[PDB]
Formats: structure tokens, sequence, C-alpha cells
């Protein structure tokens, strides 16, 4: 429902960001270019998000000379995406396990 | 941290109901068992989680003839891990998209 949507965008976001300092609208048509034309993210859920992100440290932002604003993700949150990276590889590992398909 | 760990005890804990109706402290061996010897959930983590997945029909609970107490993943239960992998599956093609390794 809205949980997992908001979790899944939470990864997609925080992947675009990883690879470059991107700025909301070239996000937004970047995630809907790569997802085949599916997933249209909306502004207003990008900036619910942000404003989470941007208070835990995970993200920031900056102006790039009008000026768009920039996000990059932080040495914090490039961290964060390492331990997420190699935890959920093990939730796969054990799934894996447990289906012995 | 706390909050992604929980997210991962979630969907571990799914899984070992969608394999088969289980009791709390065979869910624990098999999910340490089944992660090397690693991961020892804690049992009252466990009945937090599910506390919280009752209250949203996404699992039930029954006695098997002491009587140990069942737990089982619900109709609710399994279209919603269904959807769940659907839709994350989306969400990795578009990071493949977006790594290009």
């Amino acid at each position: 429902p809205k949980e997992m949507l908001r979790a899944q965008t939470n990864v997609i976001l925080l992947n675009v960001l990883k690879q470059g300092d991107n700025y909301v609208y070239g996000i937004i048509k970047q995630v809907k270019e790569a997802s085949n034309g599916e997933m249209e993210l909306n502004e207003a859920t990008l900036y619910t998000i942000f404003k989470r992100l941007e208070k835990d440290g995970i993200i920031s932002s900056y102006w790039g000379d009008g000026r768009r604003k920039y996000y990059r993700l932080t040495e914090i949150g490039h961290e964060n995406m390492r331990l997420a990276f190699e935890s959920w590889s093990r939730v796969d590992k054990i799934i894996e396990n447990l289906e012995a398909n």
C-alpha cells in the first residue's frame, strides 16, 4: 500500500543520488524513463521524503549555477546504502535457503 | 539501524510462514540455521511484529495439538507478498538500469 510504496520510492531516490547529484525534475524524468514509463513519481511525495532524509543527514542540498537546487547523497547516506546492500543480501540468501526452489 | 532491521525481520518472518505454519521457537531456530548461525532473532521482537501483523490481518494464530501456538500467513498475507515480490522486482530493474554495471 502507501507504506511499501514509500519504502520503494526511498530506495529508488537513494539509488538515483548514489549515481550522481540530481535535481527534482531530472530525478522524476529519469526514474520514469528507467521504469519503462511506469513509475511516475509525485513531486510532493519526493519533498516529504527529502525532508526526512535531510533531517537524518542522509542527503543534503545546494545551489547549482536560474540555478537548480541539487540534492546529493551524503557520506553517511553512502555508508548507509553499503550497510543496507550487505544486510539485504544476507536476507535474500536466507529466503533462498527457505524456498529451496 | 533498528528500522532497517525490523523491515528485514518482517520480510524473513513472512517468508518462513509462507513456507509453512510455524511456532516461535521453531521460527527462531530455522532462521538461525538458514543464516549460517548469524541471525539470532529475539523472541520479544517477534511478538512486537506479530502483534502488528495480526492486527493488520496478515497472520493469524491457532493451537496445534502441551499444544504449541502456531502462526500462519493469511490469504491477505499471501496476496500481499505476491504484490511485494512483483513491485520490488520492478524496483530492482530500475536500479539495474541506473547502475549500468
